[PDB]
Parts: C-alpha cells; sequence; structure tokens
C-alpha cells in the first residue's frame, strides 16, 4: 500500500510506478534503462505532454540507499506533476513545452538491503574480488576525474570508487541512457540526502565551471526561493569547497557531457536526524524542494 507521505519499499515503488502510468497513460510512459546486479529492473519515467524532440530536464533519486527521503520526493514530484498539469500555468507550460524524465530509484539493490537488513547501507550489493566485502559507491563510479581524490580505493569504504569508472550495472545503465539522449537533455538533477546544500561542479576538483556565475547565482536564488515556505536555511556553491571533494560524481560527469545545468541537492535535515528523517517531514520537505526544482526548470525553460 503506497502513500506519499510514507517511505515505501521497493515492491511498492516499482507498482506505483506501473500504476502512476497505466492512470495517467497520455501523460506518462515508463522504460527499463537496465538491470540491477541483482537482475531487478531499473525503472525511468517520461513526463510530459507528448511531442516530437521535445527537451529534457533529467532528475533521479536513490543514488544512496539511506537517503530515503530522496527516493520519497521523486514520486512527490511526479504526483506534483500530475495533479498540477492541465490547469496550473506554470507546470502546465512546463510539461507543454519540455520532458522531464525522472529515475525515481536508482540504486535498487541497496535500497532493498536498507529495508530487510542494514538501514544504514549506502552503496550498491556487487560483490568484490581479494575481500569479502560488498559494493562500490555509485556517486564515485561515473568517468569524471575518477577516483583521483574523494573516494576510496578499499572495497571495505563507503566512498570505493569500484573496480573502474562506470564498473557497475546501475552507473553504466544511467550513464548509456543519458549519452543516448545527450541531444535533448538540458539539465541534470540529482537528488540526495542530508544537509541542505544545492551543489554544482566541480566536485572532482578546486577548479570552477565556466560558467560558475551563472550557476551560483540560479543556487542562490533556488535556495531562497525554497526558504520561504519554512525559513528552511540551504548553503550552496562547487561541491569541492562547500561539501568535500568527491570524485566521480554523476553532477560533475553530466556537466562535462555538455549538460550546463548540474545540480545536487541535499534535503533536510542537517543531521538532527539525518537519514532517519521522520515520515511527519516528508510533507513539508517536498513542497519546498518543488519550490526550488520549479525555479530551476522556469530558468532553463526560458534559457533554452
Ligand atoms: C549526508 C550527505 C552529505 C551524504 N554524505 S555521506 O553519507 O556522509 C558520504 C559517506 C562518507 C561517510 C564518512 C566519511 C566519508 C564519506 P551524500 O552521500 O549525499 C554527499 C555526496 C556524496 O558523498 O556522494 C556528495 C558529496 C560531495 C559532492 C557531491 C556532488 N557530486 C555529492
Ligand atoms: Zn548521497
Amino acid at each position: 500500500g503506497h502513500s506519499y507521505e510514507k517511505y515505501n519499499n521497493w515492491e511498492t515503488i516499482e507498482a506505483w510506478t506501473k500504476q502512476v502510468t497505466s492512470e495517467n497513460p497520455d501523460l506518462i510512459s515508463r522504460t527499463a534503462i537496465g538491470t540491477t546486479f541483482l537482475g531487478n529492473n531499473i525503472y525511468l519515467l517520461k513526463v510530459g505532454k507528448p511531442g516530437p524532440n521535445k527537451p529534457a530536464i533529467f532528475m533521479d533519486c536513490g543514488f544512496h540507499a539511506r537517503e530515503w527521503i530522496s527516493h520519497a520526493f521523486c514520486q512527490w514530484f511526479v504526483r506534483e506533476a500530475v495533479l498540477t498539469y492541465g490547469y496550473e500555468s506554470h507546470m502546465t507550460e512546463f510539461l507543454n513545452k519540455l520532458d522531464f524524465y525522472v529515475l525515481p530509484v536508482l540504486n535498487i539493490d541497496g535500497y532493498i538491503y536498507t529495508w530487510t537488513k542494514n538501514r544504514m547501507w549506502r552503496k550498491t550489493r556487487s560483490t568484490n574480488a581479494g575481500t569479502t566485502c560488498i559494493g562500490t559507491d555509485p556517486n564515485r563510479n561515473f568517468d569524471a576525474g575518477w577516483c583521483t581524490t574523494g573516494a576510496s580505493t578499499d572495497p571495505c569504504d563507503e566512498t570505493y570508487c569500484g573496480s573502474a569508472a562506470e564498473s557497475e550495472k546501475e552507473t553504466k545503465a544511467l550513464a548509456d541512457f543519458i549519452r543516448n539522449n545527450l541531444s535533448s537533455i538540458k539539465a541534470y538533477l540529482t537528488i540526495h540526502s542530508y544537509s541542505q546544500m544545492i551543489l554544482y561542479p566541480y566536485s572532482y576538483d578546486y577548479k570552477l565551471p565556466e560558467n560558475n556565475a551563472e550557476l551560483n547565482n540560479l543556487a542562490k536564488a533556488a535556495v531562497k526561493e525554497l526558504a520561504t515556505l519554512y525559513g528552511t536555511k540551504y548553503t550552496y556553491g562547487p561541491g569541492a569547497t562547500t561539501i568535500y571533494p568527491a570524485a566521480g560524481g554523476s553532477d560533475d560527469w553530466a556537466y562535462d557531457q555538455g549538460i550546463k545545468y548540474s545540480f545536487t541537492f541535499e534535503l533536510r535535515d542537517k543531521g538532527r536526524y539525518g537519514f532517519i528523517l521522520p515520515e511527519s517531514q516528508i510533507q513539508a520537505t517536498c513542497e519546498e524542494t518543488m519550490l526550488a526544482i520549479k525555479y530551476v526548470t522556469n530558468y532553463v525553460l526560458g534559457h533554452l
């Protein structure tokens, strides 16, 4: 049984992806872009008014298994899109002019693991050689200054960068989809928790992005928009200095491919509850995050 105000297990999220597609068959289509190490289907939703060669915004949730408010947000976002499309000017224009690619859970194997054995698991669940330790950090597994800084070469560590860039089937699947659609994808948004930040490149080096000016200004505006609702305070900036260095991230990789609007969101809270954010806070967190996402969508649309 699914709720937008509770955390749902994978079986339920998987059924939800099929359910929401069947109820909105002319607004939403569903695809599997690959399978996890354990063989689960990695689903991607395409949301928008059907039309030839539209630009798109790409958003994923659930890179990291324990960051449950991330998964909850992609679901919240899709419902908001559907509920307001057709009679809210902004969202109606949004889905008229572009598509959203929503990947509700990337790291499905880990998510199941956090529901069944260890709530605090982070990584994938693939096997490693030379050690009994399991898993690779998906946000260390992309071809962006891979394993050069901010990652561990130790497979027992939480930031293990993997056997090689895109060693993980999940990261390969995501990377492969985006490569094929680099033409249409105009923005990349990846949702994490916690610590209340908006990050943009770079994380694999203290080097600043070409349009560092444009991105810093957009993030500043986004966090101001988000705080309007509940006063929630976000910080923002290039990844390496705003949080810490972390090579192999999907946002840096997205930006180096030609996606000049690439952001990582870190949602509530700032550590009081951390990854175990109370379900009573799901709605508030999602509502305010929507304001930032919509602000970014409006901008990308305008400068498209
Ligand atoms: C709480 C939140 C800040 C997460 N950090 S974490 O779970 O403590 C990372 C694991 C860890 C734990 C202890 C010591 C070293 C690493 P995150 O996992 O969502 C941060 C994210 C990452 O580490 O992949 C991150 C950090 C820096 C830059 C970017 C943008 N690519 C993204
Ligand atoms: Zn994370």
